[PDB]
């Protein structure tokens, strides 16, 4: 993951790239117990995800601490666009 994180389309002004598609990661507190959700681990798990596409880059789009998830007392999830900026 030499997977770069841009953050910002801004940033993108005149490179062109090619979208590989969405990609996310996410940190899990499955319990009260537990240690709070990773928001660290869920950028660093969407740009593994990226880089498993063979991506370059990451456009970050968002992340959110969540109460809802499924298997989670709390996650935090991060979500973006792989990309080969070529």
């Amino acid at each position: 993951t030499p997977v770069r994180i841009y953050t910002n389309a801004e940033e993108l002004v005149g490179k062109p790239f090619r979208d590989l598609g969405e990609v996310s990661g996410d940190s899990c507190q499955a319990s009260n117990q537990d240690s709070p959700p990773s928001i660290p681990t869920a950028r660093k798990r969407m740009q593994i995800n990226a880089s498993k596409m063979k991506a370059n880059a990451v456009l970050l789009h968002s992340c959110e601490v969540t109460s809802g998830t499924p298997g989670c007392y709390r996650q935090a999830v991060c979500i973006g666009s792989a990309l080969n900026i070529t």
